[PDB]
């Protein structure tokens, strides 16, 4: 009854203006080819009910979900179906069907223009009314990324305010802001892929799957908590996740306050660090707990052999709970090993568990599962190793060059998918290496899993919209855990047919030329995708003799009196010069 006024709750608890960034960011991720004017007004119809509400919660509909509120007003927009064609069809249902539907449309690839900072104009804008420059930019990274997480980004409104403020004053705008906005994109990026895992996480293999994670990743970070403390800690963050991931913002922001301030009154059963995070107003101090550092793993833990391994009761305590003993033995495994990667204590688990399986059956058990930490050594080997060969690989070759050797692994891996994605992610797999190779010993393999799963969920999350390689489709679908090993693995996909040869990406205006360096280096990986795709057998040095040919083409024509006459007239033989190198 009385909190039958959700509305007035969430606007009570979280405050006039996080209310509406909030809603805002929940029209920009559901409607994300509306324009911001007509968002701008959604909000403020939803601000001033919710006003209302709270004058008086007894007022007609104030009792409705505060989800059902905004579906409602979802389906009450309209140009719904002239601009998000079958999405209207979602408002014949009842909720919880009708958000689900929803949420299937939110379109991870909306492909909206790049949005390139005017330093000026935007200081102009800011100036002129802050509120107003907030909202657009909540507006324009929700919309682009429909499942950013939602306080997150209030909060990197609030902590980049500061940057304007400086910045606007100076007389030199650009020189000031630039770096900040680079710095800024790079937060947001890493930041969405990151959630954009957790809610492809839940829906894909379960709120569990979240959950495990967490257990492992929390077990690091507050290595002498209890157990039991991490579970509890782990529930209501994978709660968390999955309303902000549903699109419920509001009770996402508003159970997130509740976490942090739970984690803030408990700092001494959890981690020293914490202290620093813990006097800060909500969304910093949420922001601060969420990048908190590893605390020091405590003195005294037994070593894990005590319960794991000598113990004669391993399968006893195993048969009784499997998946109690086995969490235990995640979080014990894990809040001892900050160094190891939680995709890897995951597999470490999941192992642990096969040979239990095997030696409880048998007729001694112990003397079977007494060595099982001898038969886990390859899942740490393994991971290690990748670890080395790669960095030497990208240290031998920088970053351009660690992206060239990984699209020629990939567009054999999978070379049924679309160039544009086989670029984006082997340049992002390749930034891998300049984020994490020269990283202390004991962050390497954690900052190296993580970006791996963040950039492979990527592409799974963009096949499963289109499928095309059976391979992809195995590696993404298998275990959420073995994804990377399982991609790792994958060899020159063998059924796959080649292409002739796209002589269009090998053929070029003059407006080459003037391109971003960016710009041209994703020409010339275009390029050797599609290289691949049509001689997936091509050695490396027909790979290199005809991107060298090819460079030396562009600036050729790019030096020419002529621009466009050189790559008109010239470039045939670019084609025919490629076609020759590849016999
Ligand atoms: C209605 C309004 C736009 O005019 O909505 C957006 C506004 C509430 O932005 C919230 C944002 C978190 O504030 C940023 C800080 C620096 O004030
Ligand atoms: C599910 C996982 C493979 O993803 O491996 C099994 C194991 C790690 O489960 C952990 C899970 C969080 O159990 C915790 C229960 C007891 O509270
Ligand atoms: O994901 C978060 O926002 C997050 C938020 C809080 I509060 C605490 C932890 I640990 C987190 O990891
Ligand atoms: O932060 C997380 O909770 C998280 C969850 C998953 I599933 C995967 C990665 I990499 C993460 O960072």
């Amino acid at each position: 009854d009385t909190h039958k006024s959700e509305i007035a709750h969430r606007f009570n608890d979280l405050g006039e203006e996080n209310f509406q960034g909030l809603v805002l960011i929940a029209f920009s991720q559901y409607l994300q080819q509306c324009p911001f004017d007509e968002h701008v007004k959604l909000v403020k119809e939803l601000t001033e009910f919710a006003k209302t509400c709270v004058a008086d919660e007894s007022h007609a509909g104030c009792d409705k979900s505060l989800h059902t509120l905004f579906g409602d007003e979802l389906c009450k927009v309209a140009t719904l179906r002239e601009t998000y064609g079958d999405m209207a069809d979602c408002c014949e249902k009842q909720e919880p069907e009708r958000n689900e539907c929803f949420l299937n449309h939110k379109d991870d690839s909306p492909d909206l223009p790049k949005l390139k900072p005017e330093p000026d104009t935007l200081c102009a804008e800011f100036k002129a009314d802050e509120k107003k420059f907030w909202g657009k930019y909540l507006y324009e990274v929700a919309r682009r990324h429909p499942y950013f997480y939602a306080p997150e980004l209030l909060y990197y409104a609030n902590k980049y305010n500061g940057v304007f403020q400086e910045c606007c004053q100076a007389e030199d705008k650009g020189a000031c802001l630039l770096p900040k906005i680079d710095a800024m994109r790079e937060k947001v990026l890493a930041s969405s892929a990151r959630q954009r895992l957790r809610c492809a996480s839940i829906q894909k293999f379960g709120e569990r799957a979240l959950k495990a994670w967490s257990v492992a990743r929390l077990s690091q970070k507050f290595p002498k908590a209890d157990f039991t403390d991490v579970t509890k800690i782990v529930t209501d963050l994978t709660k968390v996740h999955k309303e902000c991931c549903h699109g419920d913002l509001l009770e996402c922001a508003d159970d997130r306050a509740d976490l942090a301030k739970y984690i803030c009154d408990h700092q001494d059963a959890l981690s020293s660090k914490l202290k620093e995070c813990c006097d800060k107003p909500v969304l910093e101090k949420s922001h601060c707990i969420a990048e908190v550092d590893k605390d020091a793993v405590p003195e005294n833990l037994p070593p894990l052999t005590a319960d794991f391994a000598e113990d004669k009761e391993v399968c006893k305590n195993y048969q009784e709970a499997k998946d109690v003993f086995l969490g235990s033995f995640l979080y014990e495994y894990s809040r001892r090993h900050p160094e190891y990667a939680v995709s890897v204590l995951l597999r470490l688990a999941k192992e642990y568990e096969a040979t239990l399986e095997d030696c409880c059956a048998k007729e001694d058990p112990h003397a079977c599962y007494a060595t099982v930490f001898d038969k886990l050594k390859h899942l740490v080997d393994e991971p290690q190793n990748l670890i080395k060969k790669n960095c030497e690989l990208f240290e031998k070759h920088g970053e351009y060059g660690f992206q060239n050797a990984l699209i020629v692994r990939y567009t054999r891996k999978a070379p049924q998918v679309s160039t544009p994605t086989l670029v984006e992610i082997s340049r992002s797999l390749g930034k891998v290496g300049t984020k994490c190779c020269a990283k202390p010993e004991s962050e390497r393999m954690p900052c190296t899993e993580d970006y791996l799963s963040l950039i492979l969920n990527r592409l799974c999350v963009l096949h499963e919209k289109t499928p095309v390689s059976e391979k992809v489709t195995k590696c993404c679908t298998e275990s959420l855990v073995n994804r990377r090993p399982c991609f790792s693995d994958l060899t020159l996909d063998e059924t796959y047919v080649p292409k002739p040869f796209d002589e269009k990406f090998f053929t070029f205006h003059a407006d080459i030329c003037t391109l971003p360096d960016t710009e041209k280096q994703i020409k010339k990986q275009t390029a050797l995708v599609e290289l691949l795709k049509h001689k997936p057998k091509a050695t490396d040095e027909q790979l290199k003799t005809v991107m060298e040919n090819f460079v030396a083409f562009v600036d050729k024509c790019c030096a020419a009196d002529d621009k466009e006459g050189c790559f008109v007239l010239e470039g045939p033989k670019l084609v025919a010069s490629t076609q020759a190198a590849l016999a």
